[PDB]
């Protein structure tokens, strides 16, 4: 089968013949109808030798949809043909956080050399993927794959972080997103859905503030050193209830405490090694809380594709083939795809 | 009347000798019963004149208790006589954090220039003491008021920040309290009376530990460079599920990091000035949250003389006239009080 | 002044002229902009003599917005003219759940005698009306107070019905609105607001089913025998997540439990003396809780007028003059208004 | 092996000798170390041929603890000799609910023919059981087996119960604890444990109001006519925050809704058929809900084992062998246990 791998430290992912895997028990193949690229895999790509702990080759993609292929020997809930999403996260499926559902949270994955899709075990940018087990995959019904395969991430990521203080989000709520990117694009759309909060959308790309805008951002403003002012312009002196930061540098976190209300949060969302809150007294207002998620819950990932069958997510895609994968790459580089890069083999 | 009054900045405090107050329409007069000493005295008193905006002079004393003395003019929900604590963190009563009693996280004080008393409003350390309003008294009953003062901070603070996260410490789960002093002592039996927690505590002084397996802890642990081991070999390698930290140094926030568990909490209580948790991808687990809580509600101070008057709170005190407060005010300073500092007037 | 008065016994209201009341200390003078008529209104009035206790005369109307045109002695935080919503479920504003602003919920209000305006103390169907305290007034600002009369009871009852279960009311929940009259045309839009519940509402009545599609139901199903059929043939076997039954006759009640799903939620609402749900085993699902919510807080208020502020309530009124006042429960008594009835003075 | 079956409709149950079975792919044999008797077993045994569903022969025991004996063909995660419970109430794994370990609340069970074991699938009374699935083991370590066959169901209901609404449970509530039986002695604990409630334990027995004082509750009182207005002495006039009827019969449940708080909670989890609650204005006060919970969740009976663990349970147990199986439950039907049954293979 054709797939895109990451093949040596600092190079570019290539395209790349592998055999089509079969399944093992408890497996199950997918034949893969979509894969979404995320900036986390400019992240895995850039780091060097030292630090990258994945394994070459690896075949890229932790945001997959497909459709079943094959079952593994004692695989039961699925028939050939059903479309489904994968759930990223792979946890030891046993712990307490597992047994929630939280497999983002599970406190043994790591020991137990549990990875996800994509990011130490392979990915969706291929024809065939395997999953691990039948709970790692969600129903999608005929939902467009291309703008389904999004909702693994893109849609599931924000969705975590946005709640995990929902409670907060009540009217008269202002929820901030800084990026307006594969992951804020969805961010904005999932705050509207879900919550009365007013949602003011921050990019530095005044396109990314058009899309915020077309997908429901009640105002957008432009980032950099003006940005926390013009936010507590809107928002009259209290700041902002929420801030979703999927930038996550250190000038956008520093924003992001800057307009953040008293009891309120911050939800650092975005990667950019180093940068970091700074969680003091003096230096962010009292009861404002801040936090790194990851990635989401299985159960979320299933309010996610309920949203996007209700109508409530426009996922803005531009499709690629698998030949194609590393110029998408590239686009993704230079900020250029506008919404989400997603492949669809074959 | 006496009173014990910060007057000069870079001063200790001094007992003086001024008028005994009356209270206007909606306000009550307390007799003092029992006054609290509050490290955070010690912060207000170290701080340089261009710092330091609570106005001279100053009765010190935000931890109160009384019975009623005098009722304004339309009071009417007190009779004389009735023990009373003090609500502390005074809001504006109207906002929609105060409409929930959470008159700490009220957004108008500030600008309306509403202070507590004994930080900007005349404290509790004197012999009479004026409370604005009829909702910033809590009935304390037959509750004895030298173990009473301290529940309007030493136990409300600590309160506070532990309801915060109450869902997290399920049975299975653990809480670092750092320092056993007026607050973590409390925060200790707080800890086990409302949660199945497993408690640690952590300070630097061996007598301080003992203070805490007096109160409940189950463990006890040297603070410092190994402290975060010690707190992982309790553990077992999942990481204490939230850490409370009332010294609030960079030593014991990066001891918390190096703890917390995935999901996790850090509640910075304590103030160091510059001291800040750094919460960024790499630099704390995925999903634990940081906050710097302050002081607690209308309806967490109810509860927390609900504890006291079922017996669950064993309150440590020295007891101090008027006359030796400055003396208690050293004796703070060098950490010879063990747990809470109570001026008890005439 | 002009007002609506209930003044005998299984009478009609009837239009009275009576003094103009002055605010005592800690009062508020209101004049009145308008006035929302509610069903509870014809619930009082048919009590027979043995169980009506709210005295006589009364002046009706317990949904109340005005202008303060007068402060008693003492009051701070209004001025004169400052267009302001009266918050109705008076409590004692001291005990537990008075401080959590659950008024509605307090434990000794009637032990102290304390009733809503319009329902023991004197409404707001007239030129002016007294409020007891500032802490029942809401600030509406330049909101229509036609529109905004109903926010205090058919907004606030639904929003807190709402609340209560707020978090089960996820992506791929469904909401059944039954009753689509002055609250339950409310209701209906506070779901699409602050959930992602699919809405489907359920009246006698073909034209309160299209009022209920004008404001965002999903869906509209015939009340009666055939109801449970044709909203699970809606929902797929699973049931609906909730139930929010504004009418609250044992037919409404019954076809609730015969749709709500395990784990969900009947919220009985309206009433209907004798009416009841049945819990027990067998007789509902497992896990699915009931309960019959009274009113709402302080902080819903807000939270109801913050939705109005922001566009998110479309109130469906008719205006009436206080001469009118009789035959608009006339009126109401027949069902003949489409939505709220609302008396505007002078 | 030997296990005790309900065989026929209306007849005790038995003693029999069945095959020792064998684990098919993904299920665990386990060696059994306990069984607990439940008074659902009564309600099960006590159907007529017309409402009962669970199939003839039933091996019984839906409390089950146990070591793994045989792991079926790709189970990972557990070695043979882990001491395991048994999470009872199994659903699809699937659904919603399902995927937050809420399999209690499944969905699909029903459809798809997923029953617990002792209650349509084999149970645990037996030398030996078949568990489904790896995620329906949960690890005990070095716990007393005895003492830990009731956390499954005893301990794992009660704990769901009050979980549901712990919130409320704060400093100055008052959770009453109706029938201090296998549930009700658990539950009072849980409370404690987990909570700062004062509790009030109510039973019609006074040996078990005793029980009740033993295990921790502040007050316990006798059951009856006189039961609301003694609790009400109690509690001042505001009543009970909860009221946690572990009887669920109608006197009970009046009871209940003649004690509940403003914005309290009654939480019938005892099983008496044809009683209910009645939840309309006039009849219960403003705010106070209702609910039938039914047994509990993944993480839950994880929590349960974790308080069993730390010393936070004292789970009261008489201890049968197989062959007084048959015994045990006439005892249960008597109300002659004081706390749990429990069969040791
Ligand atoms: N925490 C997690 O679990 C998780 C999961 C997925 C992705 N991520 C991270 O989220 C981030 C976003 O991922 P994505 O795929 O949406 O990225 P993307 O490349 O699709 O979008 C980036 C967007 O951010 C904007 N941007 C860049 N710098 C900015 C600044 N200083 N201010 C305002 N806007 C700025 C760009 O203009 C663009 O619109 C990445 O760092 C990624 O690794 C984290
Ligand atoms: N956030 C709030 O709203 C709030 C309210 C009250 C107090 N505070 C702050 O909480 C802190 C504690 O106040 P207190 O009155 O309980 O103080 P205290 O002087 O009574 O107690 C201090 C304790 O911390 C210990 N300690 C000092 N350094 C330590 C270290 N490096 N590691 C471990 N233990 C250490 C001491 O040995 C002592 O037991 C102060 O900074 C105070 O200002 C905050
Ligand atoms: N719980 C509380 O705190 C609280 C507060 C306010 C009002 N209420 C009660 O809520 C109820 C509704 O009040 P309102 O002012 O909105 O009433 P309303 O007269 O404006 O509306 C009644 C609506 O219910 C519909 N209806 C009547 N019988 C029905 C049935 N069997 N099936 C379906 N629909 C039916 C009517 O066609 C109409 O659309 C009343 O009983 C009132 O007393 C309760
Ligand atoms: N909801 C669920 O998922 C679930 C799960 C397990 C058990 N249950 C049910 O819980 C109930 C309790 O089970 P158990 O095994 O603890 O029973 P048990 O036989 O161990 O305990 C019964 C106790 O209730 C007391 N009692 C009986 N009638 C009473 C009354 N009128 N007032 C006060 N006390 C009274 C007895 O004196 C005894 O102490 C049963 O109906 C059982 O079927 C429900
Ligand atoms: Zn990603
Ligand atoms: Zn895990
Ligand atoms: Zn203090
Ligand atoms: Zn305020
Ligand atoms: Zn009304
Ligand atoms: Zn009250
Ligand atoms: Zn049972
Ligand atoms: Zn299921």
């Amino acid at each position: 089968m054709k797939a895109v791998q990451y093949t040596e430290i600092g190079s570019e992912p290539v395209v790349v013949d592998i055999p089509t895997p079969t399944p093992g028990p408890g497996e199950i193949l997918l034949k893969v109808t979509a894969a979404g690229l995320c900036h986390s895999d400019i992240h895995v790509m850039d780091m060097p030798a030292a630090q990258y702990a994945l394994g070459l080759p690896l075949t890229l993609g932790h945001e997959g949809v497909g459709t079943v292929a094959e079952l593994g020997e004692g695989v039961t809930g699925f028939g050939v043909g059903d479309a489904v999403a994968v759930y990223g996260p792979w946890g030891c499926g046993a712990c307490h956080a597992c047994a929630r559902g939280r497999e983002n949270y599970c406190t043994r994955a790591a020991d137990l050399g549990i990875t996800p899709p994509g990011l130490g075990s392979p990915g969706s940018m291929a024809e065939y993927m395997i999953v691990d087990s039948a709970r790692h995959l969600v129903p999608i019904g005929d939902l467009d794959p291309v703008a389904a395969a999004p909702l693994t991430d893109a849609g599931l990521t924000p969705y975590h972080a946005i709640s995990r203080v929902l409670p907060l989000l009540g009217p008269g709520s202002t929820a901030v997103v800084i990026g307006v990117g594969g992951l804020g694009h969805v961010g904005i759309q999932i705050l509207r859905a879900v919550s009365a909060a007013r949602v003011i959308a921050v990019d530095l790309d005044d396109d990314r503030l058009a899309l915020a805008r077309e997908v429901g951002a009640d105002a957008a403003v432009k980032s950099g050193a003006g940005a926390a002012d013009a936010i507590r312009e809107l928002t009259g002196g209290q700041g902002a209830t929420a801030v979703f930061d999927f930038v996550g540098a250190q000038s956008t976190i520093d924003t992001a405490q800057q307009v953040v209300a008293v009891d309120g949060h911050i939800s650092v969302v975005g990667i950019h090694a180093g940068a970091h809150a700074k969680v003091g007294f003096f230096m962010i207002p009292f009861g404002a809380s801040v936090v790194t998620p990851y990635w989401g819950t299985r159960s979320e990932l299933m309010e996610v594709v309920a949203l996007a069958r209700a109508g409530r997510l426009d996922i803005h895609t531009e499709t690629f083939t698998l030949d194609e994968g590393p110029a998408a790459y590239r686009r993704l580089r230079e900020g250029s795809i506008r919404g989400r890069g997603v492949v669809v083999p074959t």
